[PDB]
């Protein structure tokens, strides 16, 4: 029976069969979540470029890294950002399904330096659920904040 779970830890130390990188559309290393991911799976950055609202898988040995590009809300309108954020999660669901994995480690896309300085915990998490509800993978959501951990945990709890 597939679960959602949340872990307050470095996604680069995930115990899942594949990882989602919070990527830039240029396929560049970056800083934060992308940094740790670059350090752990640097070969996965070969031709990792993919447009905003898309996801592209690059293998690191046999370990899949799914580079998912949420929108930078600084650059987008609220309505266009929302569309691109939903689309990115949909493409994650497709790659997870295509790869046949039993589990996936996923961050909340567009909630850090791409948030346009807004709290998008609820917006981003609900787009993740919409996409991942049609898959059979165990989903483990990674965050850093102690609060976010609690709010994500409660939103998981009150669907079950
Ligand atoms: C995960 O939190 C973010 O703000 C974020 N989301 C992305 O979808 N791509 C990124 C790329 C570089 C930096 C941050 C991001």
């Amino acid at each position: 029976a597939p679960s959602y779970r949340v872990k307050r830890m470095d996604i680069a130390k995930n115990d899942e069969e594949c990882v989602v990188n919070a990527a830039n559309p240029r396929g560049l290393p970056g800083d934060g979540v992308c940094k740790a991911v670059y350090k752990k799976w640097p070969e996965s950055f070969k031709n990792s470029a993919t447009p905003v609202g898309t996801a592209k898988t690059v293998m690191c040995g046999t370990y899949p890294v799914i580079h998912a590009v949420g929108p930078n809300f600084s650059n987008y309108s609220e309505s266009e950002g929302d569309r691109e954020l939903a689309a990115a999660y949909r493409e994650v669901a497709k790659e997870v399904t295509r790869l046949g994995v039993n589990s996936v480690a996923i961050p909340l896309l567009s909630t850090g330096v791409y948030s346009g300085g807004k709290d998008r915990l609820t917006q981003s998490l609900n787009h993740l659920f919409t996409a991942m509800d049609s898959t059979d993978a165990d989903v483990v959501i990674y965050c850093r904040d102690k609060e976010w951990e609690k709010k994500i945990s409660e939103a998981i709890q009150m669907r079950t």
